[PDB]
């Protein structure tokens, strides 16, 4: 599923991401924009052989099981394919664990490079939230 911007903002809010760990909703929408272009089916291979999955590009090295990332963990206790669903529940629940890990949203390199320190409220501007 390719979400609309405001559609994704509303889903993320309903699932408790608004201000989770202090990160306003615009931060999460901005991260999703640059990680996946709002496409739940996005997958991308990393140089280390792991793969990133879903609207927040969650990495099989630590967070989900894809059966093909040697020596990895599955700290969200989910198959990576569950992160590709039209229903964002699994991605949100796993993102909550990731952002609590110590480095906040810096875990998402694209958030640090493209969202951090910008006017992230623009990503929810106009949305009926
Ligand atoms: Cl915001
Ligand atoms: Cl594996
Ligand atoms: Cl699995
Ligand atoms: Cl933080
Ligand atoms: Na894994
Ligand atoms: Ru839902
Ligand atoms: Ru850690």
């Amino acid at each position: 599923k390719v979400f609309g911007r405001c559609e994704l903002a509303a889903a993320m809010k309903r699932h408790g991401l608004d201000n989770y760990r202090g990160y306003s909703l615009g931060n999460w929408v901005c991260a999703a924009k640059f990680e996946s272009n709002f496409n739940t089916q996005a997958t991308n291979r990393n140089t280390d052989g792991s793969t990133d999955y879903g609207i927040l590009q969650i990495n099989s090295r630590w967070w989900c099981n894809d059966g093909r990332t040697p020596g990895s963990r599955n700290l969200c206790n989910i198959p990576c394919s569950a992160l590709l669903s039209s229903d964002i529940t699994a991605s949100v629940n796993c993102a909550k664990k990731i952002v609590s890990d110590g480095n906040g949203m810096n875990a998402w390199v694209a958030w640090r490079n493209r969202c951090k320190g910008t006017d992230v409220q623009a990503w929810i501007r106009g949305c009926r939230l």
